[PDB]
């Protein structure tokens, strides 16, 4: 048949999947590549490991695709999702990067944060991009770039400095960046909702957003920005085992997610498990600001006349983390697998409850005087409990989010998707049911972000007509937990933890 | 030469020990007993249990002093040390006990305490004995037997029923219990500063205490109360190995530890290392009645025409549960050197504070709905800072009761002696001297519970002559001193005050 390839560049590791008509992979191939940590706290990769080891991972797989008698010519389309914010320059003229690119992690921009919320003006930001100031957006890693760089400040002033974030740059190269005709230099409207340049109810750069940072549009060259989905917007790749292939399909790699769990009416909702989690709640076609320090984005922009989709967005900082905690800092167990099995070993949490405030609790808490607080410890508390409460601690914060959202957004949560992570653990899961009220997906297909990307290029080139077709198709370890716990029972529960997250506030003094 | 034994009835263990005139033991034995938990929260003890265990270390104990070339004629007294409150009950007549002991730890009068103290005049009672009720206490133990099982309660009723503490149940039976020529019903000052039913500063029961629990001085027999020191009070061993040696000292055990440790002085106090801590305070010849619910207790009644010598005395749950909490709860290490060996791993507690209040908070914080709570946990949070603080919670809780003894009694803090479990942590007993601003004193001869009452005995025949002999015959690592600055001590206790008020109100129903 034909098949849609799917380039998941992402945090630590590079991948390449080839996704046949009903959204299975029948190719794959991974690579994990080098993080630069120069300095405490400073996040930095070399663009080319980050161009090259996709560019293995397509050989890798490719060659596998064509073992099982394909070849390009098979391949429909391939569609991008990547690792949001991580901020690229590179020389206009030349094609070549300026600096190495700073990974969203990244907090050198601690001081020039501070500075910028004092600015006058800072107050409108949000309301205009969807994002408060914060060391995360791609907006402050460019200005500090330009500022503390020499390159790339000579190269700003001298008219050859060109901007992306990795979409951008990945689209750029592939296509054969610089020495190409008809040269592409864009960004779909997820990736860059997520710079602080971008107006985002018109998905297009506000002078007043690109003022503020200083940067000036006639001087730096910005990516356009296209749909998340288009035939024609994203050009080819060049050269190689998928020369003459069409890229079709753009989303940040958070989107790309909720494109995956098929989230696509508001009110549905995706959480991926990694060290901590990234939900994504969507919100519809009019864009929901948050009262809550909610992150508002785009969830998807597949044009042919539809309107661009929006999502509220919270993340939470420790999810797979507490497992490592309790593995290496308690010496629980050697494996995840194993604290888990400590989990079930014991009936309930045993009254315990861990607030993993290992640096203070963010959304809707927002309490930055808190550490990792422990309570309920008896002569009866054994490492299950613990266990148990770590996953029990995730469990609250996502609903504690998801509840925002719903005030947030008038829409009532309709579904929860999970993937990555923690997600495989059955009895978080069935935790976080029985908490929430809700049935929680978890597709047994676990590359659900690179889906995503290929729902988005298979979109564009008519490999899937809408997205009920979409839906309909994907639909063709369990699946489903269902919520099995007395409502009076889950709600004591949310209660306790929520005391807990209370009396844990104030600690930190200064 | 001539020796003094000790007998040292413990909740667990029983051993004797055999001392010279420099405090030393020459020749020990000990044997462990099996105590009884029926249903939860209860524990009881055979009194033959107690009594046969300790005649099996006399044996054992005078068979490697024969070895050593002496005999009973070697001995000039022996001196009783015993786990206090736990309460046995025997028959006037046979001497045979009518019901297992109730070993002080035991629970079954939560309901009857809720009872007591919603009853008129339950308010005098602290001012009068120096304790307020409480599960401990043996009058309500009495009382509960009295009135839940029907062989006491005949016994009782019927004037047969003979009650007595650890110390009192020894003595009447090594006297030869019932069928023995001049029969000893006795018990000492302090072991009868315990039940409640003693006017604290007359030394002598009161019928205003008494009444209060119903309990008929003409109808049961109680022991006759006797000081702690005496040559002729507490008679003699009847059979055995030590027949026709004399008892002359007794002692309830955490006193005996007070003396072991020549705590003579007011504000010299001693902290005893178990499960949880035993503290007791030497406030001198007057007692003090706290105001942080600490127990105004008698700490040694030597006689002699001297006056007796009060203390104030508090208590922690979790000293060597801590580290027992660490080792088998969360796996952090299988042995307590390797749980100090970690704790030793870091420089500081890294921010950690453990509130160890697994069955909440006592003297002088007095907090019922705190549950054990660890702050300060971060990514870089390691088993050595969460060690550290388990030792750490220990010292606090030390000095929070030190504090409050110095308030109540007006004495300042003089010295500090430790014995038993986790004393012998080096660094815990130096983070004790480095939070408490004072040195800890840790004598390298183990036995200082089995000591008091073998100085008890001793002062009584003239082993030692004086307090001051005693003192100076014992004293022919060892102490602790503050090596941290007083600004970091304060902070490190202000973060521990911290944790313990934020840690108020986590238990709802």
């Amino acid at each position: 048949g034909s098949f849609v390839g799917s380039i998941d560049q992402g945090t630590t590791s590079s991948r390449f999947l080839i996704f046949n008509g009903e959204g299975n992979p029948v190719a794959s191939h991974q690579i994990e590549f080098e993080n630069l940590y120069p300095k405490s706290g400073w996040h930095e990769q070399d663009p080319y490991e980050l161009l090259n080891s996709v560019q293995q991972c397509i050989d890798g797989a490719m060659h596998k695709f064509a073992s099982l008698g394909y070849s390009k010519e098979n391949i429909r389309a391939i569609g991008i999702t990547n690792q949001r914010e991580t901020t690229v320059v590179w020389d206009s003229v030349t094609g070549e990067p300026l600096h190495n690119a700073i990974v969203w992690p990244d907090t050198r921009t601690s001081a020039l944060v501070r500075e910028l919320k004092a600015r006058q003006s800072a107050d409108s930001l949000l309301e205009l991009c969807g994002l408060p100031l914060s060391t995360y957006p791609s907006s402050v890693k460019l200005l500090w770039l330009i500022q503390n760089v020499d390159a790339v400040k000579q190269a700003y002033e001298e008219g050859r400095l060109a901007f992306g974030t990795v979409d951008s740059w990945l689209i750029y190269k592939l296509n054969g960046g610089a020495q190409a005709e008809r040269p592409i230099h864009v960004t779909d409207s997820t990736n860059a909702s997520r710079t602080m340049f971008m107006n985002l109810r018109t998905l297009q750069y506000d002078d007043k957003l690109l003022g503020f940072f200083g940067i000036d549009r006639n001087k730096i060259k910005l990516p356009k920005i296209v749909p998340s989905s288009d035939p024609e917007a994203f050009g080819k790749v060049a050269t190689g085992a998928l020369a003459g292939v069409p890229i079709a399909g753009c989303l940040g790699d958070q989107s790309s997610a909720l494109v995956g769990q098929c989230g696509f009416s508001p009110g549905q909702a995706k959480n991926t498990y990694g060290t901590g989690c990234f939900l994504l709640y969507n919100v519809g076609t009019e864009p929901v600001i948050s009262k809550y320090g909610l992150l508002a984005t785009v969830a998807y922009d597949f044009g042919r006349g539809r309107k661009p989709v929006y999502a509220l967005e919270g993340s939470i900082a420790v999810a797979g983390a507490g497992i490592t905690f309790l593995m290496n800092n308690l010496g629980f167990a050697p494996k995840p697998s194993e604290i888990n099995a400590l989990a079930e070993s014991v009936l309930d949490n045993g009254g315990v409850v861990f607030v993993t405030a290992f640096s203070g609790l963010f959304a809707p808490y927002w309490i930055d005087d808190a550490k990792g607080t422990l309570f309920g410890i008896t002569q009866h508390t054994t490492k299950g409990h613990i266990a148990r409460a770590t996953l029990e601690a995730t469990c609250y914060q996502t609903r504690a989010i998801l509840d925002a959202m719903e005030k947030d957004s008038g829409h009532k949560l309709e579904s929860l998707a999970v993937d990555g992570g923690l997600s495989a653990s059955d009895l978080c899961m069935q935790t976080q049911a029985d908490i929430s009220g809700i049935p929680v997906d978890r597709p047994r297909m676990r590359e659900t972000t690179a889906l995503g990307a290929a729902i988005a290029a298979g979109l564009a080139t008519g490999v899937w007509r809408e997205l009920d077709h979409v839906k309909e198709s994907i639909a063709g370890a369990r699946e489903v937990f269902y919520p099995k716990m007395d409502r009076k029972k889950a709600e004591r529960l949310f209660r306790k933890w929520e005391q807990a997250v209370e009396m844990s506030r104030g600690w930190v003094r200064e």
